[PDB]
């Protein structure tokens, strides 16, 4: 995240820290007691952990819920080439417990899009302005959606690439406000509801003008088939 | 087919006429001898009808090969809501007999994007100018592709349905010349190789300068879900 603030400790607890390996880290959202939702490109392996109840990576905190994978659901359409569908669910070997500090963000009742001017919030471990590696504390960053006109224009993204009708801009026609390398899958709220999981920006340019964040939007379809997955396993 | 002219009786062997039922009929390509490429939303029915060798849709042709469906094959991952992917490929319940006025088109070799005023021509027996009419007698009209920049300027979609890097635009910039109902599932040919598939344009307004023809481009991830779907047998 950058130009935000560190969040209270556990004042978001729905967050999820997906920590990848000892290079890269990716966010995540608590949809259900065993189900996190987070960013398609966003690799698992062996070294992979899904911590829930955290706020640092490092320190020790009892809050924290390290939590297995016991199956993952990437979305069919995903295309790794524009990063459109770009979601992955994750279902968990174990019931998370939930409490104060750890728990669930509740779907979109209904897939519409988001009208630009809205104000939304980011948060996540990923790396900050003066610094090139991760934020050890969780950090949020208050941001407004772009027109997705406006998203594809040549003072932003111009058609390289595409931002569909199944994603949204949000961050500053600045910058300096948006969501880095390490923040991708962290659920994007607006006006508190959850509505996007963060996707991409510009390489290495998190915070530039031309690369406004840009997120997975939560639409009917996308909705329908989280809800289908949820329900399909056992 | 809305500005053009008819062809000249079975000068375009490749194109596939299918008679959904008495009310809408869509185009096709014969990509194989048992294999016809058409749009996802052209529905078909147990009535419905693959005609081979065509020219006229009520008079009798002894050219005329008249086919059955034996399963359809949409594209996995077509969205009806903004036409994306709109793909569909037709099994025949028997291969088609290779004449001289029934041909295969052939696949891209590259699923190249055209480049902007790139000449192409669409054939179909769709509605014509002045004349709702479905036309009995093929027909094809000379097109070129309009920047997708401008395809979804103001003047035009204006990012309302948004053309992606995976469709194409043709048409013309004063209008008059446009694919139109009925010739969805079409083949849009360009420079003498097959580049698109006829997906949609403004209801019932084809050959609106504000809407030119919007086509399905044979990218790669289009062109492997056809080469990998013949192969499969089950």
């Amino acid at each position: 995240i950058i130009g935000g603030n560190e969040v209270t400790p556990h004042s978001r607890p729905y967050m999820v820290l997906l920590s990848l390996d000892r290079k890269t880290i990716c966010a995540g959202a608590l949809i259900a007691k065993d189900w996190v939702l987070t960013a398609a490109h966003c690799n698992l392996n062996k070294r992979s952990q899904v911590i829930l109840g955290a706020h640092s990576i490092t320190r020790e905190e009892p809050t924290k819920q390290i939590m297995l994978v016991k199956k993952e659901f990437p979305y069919p359409c995903y295309d790794p080439a524009t990063r459109e569908g770009d979601l992955k669910l994750l279902q968990l070997t174990e019931k998370a417990k939930i409490n104060k500090y750890v728990t669930i963000l509740h779907l979109p009742k209904k897939g519409d899009d988001v009208k630009p001017g809205t104000m939304c919030q980011v948060a996540g471990w990923g790396r900050t302005h003066n610094s090139a590696s991760w934020s050890d504390t969780l950090r949020e960053v208050n941001i407004t959606i772009i027109d997705r006109k406006v998203c594809n224009d040549r003072n932003h993204y111009n058609f390289n690439p595409v931002i569909g009708m199944n994603m949204v801009c949000a961050g500053s026609l600045r910058g300096g406000r948006d969501s880095c390398n390490g923040d991708s899958g962290s659920p994007l709220l607006c006006e508190g509801v959850f509505r996007g999981v963060t996707s991409f920006g510009l390489e290495n340019k998190c915070g530039d003008p031309r690369g406004p964040g840009v997120y997975i939007l939560l639409s009917k379809k996308h909705l329908n088939w989280i809800i289908m997955t949820i329900k399909g396993a056992v």
